[PDB]
């Protein structure tokens, strides 16, 4: 068995920081993990690889001729804890569908047999400001069985969570894609944990963990590291370990119940 | 003559708040303005209309049969200061291209002759987390002659500004789409104005105004109003008046020079 998880959320909310730290904590426990970057920013693996970023499948296919000229052993790169990493890439702005590289990358990984039985987890890090094209592909095509949405008390972050939830509902009649939980990535605001717990309850899920705002994240990332590797004694490292444990143990996977704009505004008004 | 301006930027950065307040200030001066919402969130006109949001062209076309069954006088709605408002809408998440409604809306407005000589400004409020499909249409098809990018000292907001700038460069050989400036929408961080001035200088543009973070914005928006209407004496109202004056007087419209990721990181490291 292997569990296929996707991390969605609005831009800049903390998807890549949360995913790479969560995965580093999993590797620290002894799990074998692959990260698939599905955001055109293409910096979803840099903290595992200690790198500037990673060259993308779209780029490598173009340099090599066709995607068929690429071998898996040439594309996947291992970093901290043996975690295997790949970036989809995407077309330049104004040219074609920004999600087109996700389709190419996931199909390549499947065909080349990247999904060996000994992987325990695959994490997709997916842009979530729009749910369409290649960004909807992990849901539409049954690749991301367990979706976790990173969010905050920010209206826009909560709206994105509701929109991703609507996409999950749209494809509920096929496949097994389900909402596994919300991850609150704190803005240091009061009762923010209670706000995201309330939103999760309205959607029918749970808030799996509250990740505090902590400057150690920036200090680790300036050095191209996860907090798990940079300072394993840090309180924030233990926060990511707790998140990873709760993902491992999570048994609640639901078809969510999206809410109205009126319900979302009422939520902010009450906790604010 | 009429000036066609588009406001781009990452999600949640302040596009709709800035656009509606800027436009209210223009109307307060006596300019005739239309706002075209080009973000699927479809709340880009609510503060002018005092409304929950606005029913979208996509919705109205479906209820009426075809877009040809709609008349312009039925779709455009006027609010504060006579400002005319329309929302594109878009398909539900997971269904089709999130930008598809922008194409339908702009073509409808052009065909129905919404661009009367007596309009002084048209503002498009455009999602900018991806630059593709209908969201690239205002650039690709020469609709948004002057682009202003709302941003902040946030890495993701600055990255989005660079990506939008790359889209402008891609279409530089046709049409007249140009970058008019950056608008800094403050995060209450130190030297944030200097950071965005530096980014603008590297792109070849200017930072047209620094908009402070001010709680009066939330108090106005809870009441579905611009600050200009809610509290015309507020310091923040004068900030939006200054922004509007500087847009009116702006003569610098450039093909921007996008920067590397290394340059962008160096910018944050220096000012941080
Ligand atoms: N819990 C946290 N504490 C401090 N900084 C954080 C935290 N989470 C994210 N960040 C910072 O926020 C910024 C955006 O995070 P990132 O994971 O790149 O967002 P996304 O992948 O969703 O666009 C990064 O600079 C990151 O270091
Ligand atoms: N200068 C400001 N001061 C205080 N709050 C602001 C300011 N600019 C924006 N906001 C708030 O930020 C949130 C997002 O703004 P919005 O214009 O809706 O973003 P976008 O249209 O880019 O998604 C809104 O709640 C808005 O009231
Ligand atoms: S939104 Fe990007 S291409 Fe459809
Ligand atoms: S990104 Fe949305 S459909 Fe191409
Ligand atoms: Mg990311
Ligand atoms: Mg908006």
């Amino acid at each position: 068995a292997m569990r296929q998880c996707a991390i969605y959320g609005k831009g800049g909310i903390g998807k890549s920081t949360t995913t790479q730290n969560l995965v580093a904590a999993l590797a620290e426990m002894g799990k074998k993990v692959m990260i698939v970057g599905c955001d055109p920013k293409a910096d979803s693996t840099r903290l595992i690889l200690h790198s500037k970023a990673q060259n993308t499948i779209m780029e490598m296919a173009a340099e090599a001729g066709t995607v068929e000229d690429l071998e898996l052993e040439d594309v996947l790169k291992a970093g901290y804890g043996g975690v295997k990493c790949v970036e989809s890439g995407g077309p330049e702005p104004g040219v074609g569908c920004a999600g087109r590289g996700v389709i190419t990358a996931i199909n390549f990984l499947e065909e080349e047999g990247a999904y060996e039985d000994d992987l325990d987890f695959v994490f997709y890090d997916v842009l979530g400001d729009v749910v369409c094209g290649g960004f909807a592909m992990p849901i539409r095509e049954n690749k991301a069985q367990e979706i976790y949405i990173v969010c905050s008390g920010e209206m826009m972050a909560m709206y994105a969570a509701n929109n991703i939830s609507k996409g999950i509902v749209k494809y509920a009649n096929s496949g097994s894609v389900r909402l596994g939980g919300l991850i609150c990535n704190s803005r240091n605001t009061d009762r923010e944990d209670e706000l995201i717990i309330a939103l999760a309850n309205k959607l029918g899920t749970q808030m799996i963990h509250f990740v505090p705002r902590d400057n150690v994240v920036q200090r680790a990332e300036i050095r191209r590291m996860t907090v798990i590797e940079y300072d394993p004694k840090a309180k924030q490292a233990d926060e990511y370990r707790a998140l990873a444990r709760k993902v491992v143990d999570n048994k609640l996977l639901v078809i969510p119940n999206p809410i109205t704009m009126d319900e979302l505004e009422e939520l902010l008004m009450e906790f604010g």
